């Protein structure tokens, strides 16, 4: 179950970043959404969690920095807010055929906790079946169904086991198959306590701004600026200033 | 269990809206009550919840915006308040035969929580028998029976599983058969907690202005005029100004 | 389990009101005690719950407005306050033979919760056995035995199940057989919480007045007058001013 | 299990009252202790509860108002306070042979809760052996034994079922065999909660005036003189002024 | 299980009182410790509970008022304070041989709750085996062992059952065999709550006085004098002034 | 299981007292430590509990007041504090051979609660082997082991049964074999609650005066000089002034 | 299981003290660490618990006062702080070969509660296998593993049983085999409540001083000096001033 | 299961220290990270926990003080933060081939609590395969996974057994195979309670000075400069001033 630091280093040579579509957002992430990791984005009422989701369905398809070839995406929706129509705009911003974009994204709704966990079994199996093909796993959103199946607090032990059973699979998939995984989450402080904090390597908070300007901070300070970043929402998705 | 975002797009090209009978109310809703989704209206007593329900029994039959051909409705009454006679008056406002309108609405009373969920299984299979014939599924109201078979504060574990079961079924119904589902609900904020909040993809608060005038509002604000709309109750159902 | 709104409308053509004996009381009820429904009356110490009970045993027998032929009544007593002698007066006020009146009312005492539920099985079965014959089911009073068999509050889950099991049968009987059902209830706010509030379509509160004057309000406001009504108690039962 | 209100009326024509020995006390009661009902007297220590019990042992034997022929009594003593010698003195006041009076009262001590309920089964079957011979059933006192086999505040679930069992039996006895049942009870308001309140159809509070003078009062007021009466205790039992 | 009031009266003709040795104490008891009953005496630290115990072992042997022949005594000791030597003095005060006195008293120590209950089975059986022979059953003290076997308060249900099981046997023995039973009890208000209050027909409190003077009050007032009595402790046991 | 109070008297003629070595202390006790009883001494640290224990190891051997012939002792040590060498010094004060004294004391350490109770069964049977040879049974101390195998406030149910078992055994031992039992106990008032209070028939509180001077007191006062006594600890054991 | 006080006295002739290396410490202990007993030493953060431990590994090997020949030691370490290198210094202070010292000490680490209890079985068995050979059993520290295996307070019943199971074996070993047992313990007041207080015959507290001076008090006062003692820590272990 | 303190000494002659790369930090530690022990570093975010971990991956390979030959490392990552690329930079500072260094570190990710403990069993057996080849075992971090599979305050019973199991294994590993084990841990004071405190034989707190400067401190003070040390983080790992 070990491998040498050399063999692991070989493995990390192959780590890619997928661009968010904001140069400013990307610097703050050291290139973009990092593979072999979970990146988590949260925010209240109406932050750009979901605009980021749609934007990555396109940008993950594109050759990017560092010799990233682009590839396929998987999309699990628990919010019933995925809309293929939104991608066709973002596609134009990036000058690629909408048809081909919409082909390279696999989509499933999740309706229960359990369902959501079953979908991950399938996605793991599918990544296994041939590799280097899929580059992103998006889950929008990560825990909402867990709040739903296990409300009140005599239930909490169980939610915790299940939720953790599931984020440990997420981590594994991520690392085992070299995909970036991006998840959204809501707030009550983000939900999911220690269990979710531990699973995600990068946590990003999201807040509003001068109209359509928006603010990403690496959650948990320091109050220093270069730990933050400004981007806008637009017809063509996540962009700059 | 996935499909490509292209296949999904093909499936959403068929999404429709059932006008509420208010141009103001419709605008708020991006056209009216939406397919492949649950719309929930909650409000005080005497607010349009039930008036809206009756109205939709007719407007769902009307050919409409977006290519919407009109179709049949299924109505589940937990409140003992459905009145085929209101439909006659509303049918007049829309210039349509009473008998025909009343022939196109299937109706059942639900007397218990369990009963309510057995009615869904029947509705589900009815939709499966021929696709496209039914367009709307009204439940008036969604959760009264659950408060009924489950109150006294230390009992929600059981209620909550059951409620969540039904609402995941509803979503699946909704999305799988391209129908709009529309439900009313009571207050204390709205009842149902996270479970119900999650399941409805649009939630409308209702309250009254001067007499016949009522106000509709997307729950969770914001205090922008674009998120409120004004309508009136008449002999002919939900109407304008 | 559905029927069309047309077939249901047919069914509602046959809905009757039984007069309370107060023209003023009747307006407030839109004709009287409505069939296919539960009407609930509550009030403290010594309100006219029980005078109303006796009055309906006679007025339900009489041809009334809307082509109502009159018919038979069933009377379940949990209070041990039914008194056939009282009916003989009310009979005189209405000019009909006391013998015949006393013949058209079926009477049973209930001594336990369960007993009360067994009596309803029999009454359902009896309505089934030939129809159009019975027009009223009176239960005086609705829940008193449930307070008795399930006092203290480790018992409450059970009371709730039983009580609700029973009001769901009541609703069904009502609707299935087109009878009016009238029940009395006492106060601690009426007893029975959400369970009883939901089951009864019409709730009437009762308070005292200028000697023998008495006051019915549709429970839960608005503080508007036409939601209220004045009647008197007399030798001949419920009457006006 | 029903009868017609005519059959019931025939059955109530036989209802009787056993004078208390006070014209004032009787008036309060519409003639005295009533058949087909449970009358409960509760009071402080030293109030007439027991004096009333002894008195009725004799007055139940006397031919009385309303056609009442007089008959035999069954007396159940939980208090160890019955004294055949009091009856001798009371018999003198009514001009009746001691032996005869003492021959017409059947007596048992109850030593436990369970015992008390086994005595009822015996009484029930005794009444069934010949109808009309027994007229009164006194239990002095009703619930002392239940406080005894069930105290410590977290134990009432069991007590309450048992108590309710017995009191439903009592009612059935009472109504089925046309007997008056009369019971005493203790204070802290009266003990017994809803269970006992429901079962007694008339409840009398007792308290003392100047020495030999005692006051009786229908429990639950109102503060009207017509609901209070004054009596005296003597060597000859409950008497007037 | 019933008998007639006449047959019961026969039975009560045979009720005797055993003199306490205080004329003043006796008036307050209406002749002395009454047969067919439990008489209970309590008091703190060092009241004359135990001097009364020893005195009755002698006075119960003596012909007394009302044609009482005297007879045998049973003595159950839980306090390890019975001392035959004390009786020899009291014997002298009454001029009877100490030998014969000490012969007419049966003695057993009780070391546990259960033990104490087993001793009563034997005593009942012994009274049965021939009657008219034993006149007193003394238990010193009544409940002390119950406090011991069931300390803390998760135990209380059990203590209550056992304690009540036992006082119901006591009552029965008393009544069934026409013996006086006298028991002592200590204080925390006496111990044993409703259970012991109910079982004892007569309760006497005991307090100190002008040196060796002592004060008996019928427990529970009224604050009237003739409900009290003064006696002294002496070489010869309970006496007057 | 009873005997006559004459037989009992014969049995108490043999009751003895073992001098404590203080004339003051003895007077308090009516002669010293008593047969057929448990005497309990409790006190602070450094009070004579253990000094008294050693002393009695010798004085129980001495011919004494009342005809007391002297005999053997059994000593159970839970405290690991018995010191045959103290006895040598005490033996000198009484002018008795060390070896003989040390030969007449049987000794065991108890290491657990259970162990302590198994030692009793052995002692019991030893006393039964020949009557009259052993005179004293010392347990130093009575309950330390019970606090040890049972602390944490929610565990006493089990401790208390066990403790009560042992102390009922002790009493039976005590009374059946005419031995004195003498026990020490700790403070916090004394430990042991009602259980221990009941079992000891005399309880002595101990505390110190100026240095070598200690004060003994019957627990439960009263503040009379006759209930206190003064003694001294020396090389020769408990002594006077 | 008893033996005579004479045979026990024989046994106590053979009780030895092992010198701590502080003449001042020794006086306070009446010669040193006493055999047939548990001696407990506690103290905070960094007291000389562990310097005492190492010092006894050497001084127990040396002929001392009272004809003590010296002998072998057993050392159970739960702290992972035993260091044979420290003994080689202390050996020099006492002028004995380090080799031979290190040979006469048996060492084991304990890693769990249970483990610690298993080690004692072995040590008992080893003492049995030939006697007079081992003179000390050191456990450093006594309870730390019990805090570890049973943290939180739903666990406490269990810890208590185990801990007490174990100190009762300790006491037995001590007494049965005539070894001194010395244990260390930490503080939250020392840990282990009544259970550990009872098991140890001598308890010593330890505090800091004028640099390397250190202070032993017999735990639990009196505030008198001769209940205290000053010693230093040095290259050669526990010494004086 | 014991060995002689001589055998133990032979075993400790082989104890080693792995330099941290700071002369100040090493001095604090008596040479660096120690064999046969667990050293735990805890600190805020951004403190050297992880920098130290990377550094040791290299310094454990270097021939060192005390005869330390250098050897291989096993690294268990719960944090997803190991970066073979840092080692390259650190390897440069020490003038050592990257490949060789990376070949000598065995690495595994742990994804659950259980997983983490299964990795130990594997490590244990790996050490057993050839002794002396591995020198260091790093767990980064020790307990994150235990907070993860066990939070919500009423669940620690289970967590705590498991945690304690693993840490007793660790100690045994540590001591049996002469390896240093080094672990990081998080704050809230450090997490882990008594269980973790007991298992680590040295605990270091970490916090930062001006930028690159960090401060190390033995947890549990004292506020003496000798117990603090200052180091710096660089491209070349933990360094000096």
């Amino acid at each position: 179950g070990f491998l040498t630091a050399f063999e692991y280093s070989e493995k990390r040579k192959m780590v890619f970043h997928i661009t968010t579509g904001s140069q400013e957002f990307d610097k703050l992430l050291g290139g973009g959404i990092e593979s072999m990791a979970i990146t988590e984005a949260f925010g209240e009422f109406r932050t750009g969690k979901t605009q980021l989701s749609h934007t990555l369905c396109v940008t993950a398809q594109l050759p990017g920095a560092g010799g990233y070839p682009g590839g396929k995406i998987i999309f699990i929706d628990t919010e019933n807010t995925f809309r293929p129509d939104r991608l066709r705009d973002i596609a134009d911003r990036f000058n690629v055929d909408h048809d081909a974009v919409l082909d390279n994204v696999l989509y499933a709704r999740a309706y229960t906790s359990e369902h959501q966990m079953e979908l991950l079994d399938y996605v793991a199996a599918k990544f296994h079946e041939e590799a280097g093909i899929f580059k992103l796993l998006i889950i929008d959103s990560i825990m909402a169904l867990f709040r739903v199946d296990f409300s009140g607090r005599g239930e909490l032990a169980e939610r915790q086991q299940k939720l953790a059973q599931m984020l440990s699979r997420l981590q594994k998939i991520s690392e085992e198959y070299n995909v970036a995984v991006f998840v959204t989450n809501q707030m009550t402080k983000p939900i999911g306590g220690h269990i979710l904090a531990h699973a995600s390597t990068t946590r990003i908070s999201l807040r509003k701004g001068r109209g359509e300007l928006r603010i990403a901070k690496i959650y948990d300070s320091p109050e220093m600026p270069e730990n933050e970043a400004t981007f806008a929402i637009t017809a063509g998705g996540i962009g700059d200033a």
